[PDB]
Formats: structure tokens, C-alpha cells, sequence
């Protein structure tokens, strides 16, 4: 019974977009949704 994380972010940085939408270098090593 884990509880969740609320994760609500609209003011978003360039850089940081950018960096999510190629992927590069993830941290998800195990179990990925």
C-alpha cells in the first residue's frame, strides 16, 4: 500500500522539456510505466 506522489508542474523550463523529450540519459533502470 505505497502511497503516490503528486507530480503537477506547468511552469516548465526549456532545458528541462528539452532534456525529457530526448531521453538521454534516464535513471529508470528497472521498472519502467
Amino acid at each position: 500500500g505505497s502511497g503516490v506522489i503528486n507530480y503537477s508542474v506547468l511552469d516548465l523550463t526549456a532545458e528541462e522539456l528539452e532534456a525529457i523529450k530526448h531521453q538521454l540519459n534516464p535513471k529508470d533502470n528497472d521498472v519502467e510505466l
